[PDB]
């Protein structure tokens, strides 16, 4: 998610960061019984406590599995879901400043934040930032995903996209149903770009969840589209 086997999280200032860290210890309670946030782990990177360095003990960090371990040569993708990148209670000049950072994610309903994807054609990793996918269109966003899963040069990885879009429907029924809403949170892709398909779509950015009535619709709509051009990739 940032930092450092774990990963250290940098939690943001407040409101975010405290946001972030009731969600987290939320649905990572010990007395949780509620079946659609134990259910939610699943998509969650595990968590395993706060994290302060000795010489800021008011600096906060969250202790998070790194999911790219058990991948020898990790290809990974960062997606932002949604049709606003901003939260209900964003002033005016900020919704401006989201808006036109990306104008196309109310039609999209997913940014494409970055991707690094391994090449067995160059043992090199390809690298893609934040203006890539501040720059796909309607008309080239269904090849500019598909660079992520350009392996080397043999496979372009349909195994991979297949196993990616079967991840990612279970949390569409997830999302199908609950209280929660979701702003400004992404996707992390990670597969395996050559051998030692497995891959892992997890749910990441926390720090805009709030309690919901009800459905979330944005996020539904964002990752219908992106089951679409992941299906149109598969042919």
């Amino acid at each position: 998610h940032h930092h450092h086997g774990t990963v250290l999280k940098q939690l943001q200032p407040p409101p975010r960061g405290p946001r972030e860290l009731e969600f987290y210890n939320m649905v990572y309670a010990a007395d949780c019984f509620d079946g659609v946030l134990l259910e939610l782990r699943k998509y969650l990177p595990k968590y395993y406590g706060i994290w302060s360095p000795p010489t800021a003990p008011n600096d906060l960090y969250l202790k998070l599995e790194d999911v790219t371990h058990k991948f020898n040569k990790p290809c990974i993708m960062d997606v932002k879901i949604g049709q606003k990148s901003y939260d209900p209670f964003a002033s005016s000049e900020k919704i401006q400043q989201q808006v036109s950072k990306y104008p196309l994610m109310e039609e999209i309903g997913f940014l494409v934040l970055g991707m690094r994807v391994y090449h067995v054609h160059s043992d090199s990793y390809e690298t893609e930032n934040q203006h890539y996918g501040r720059s796909l269109t309607k008309e080239t966003i269904k090849d500019g995903v598909s660079r992520f899963f350009h392996n080397g040069y043999c496979l372009r990885k349909d195994a991979v996209a297949a196993s990616i879009q079967k991840i990612e429907k279970i949390l569409q029924w997830f999302e199908n149903q609950k209280q929660l809403n979701f702003y400004a949170s992404s996707l992390l892709f990670v597969y395996e770009g050559s051998s030692q398909a497995e891959v892992e779509v997890r749910m990441i950015d926390f720090a805009h969840v709030f309690p919901s009535n009800t459905i979330d619709e944005g996020y539904v709509y964002g990752l219908k589209h992106l089951i679409s051009v992941l299906r149109s990739i598969l042919d």
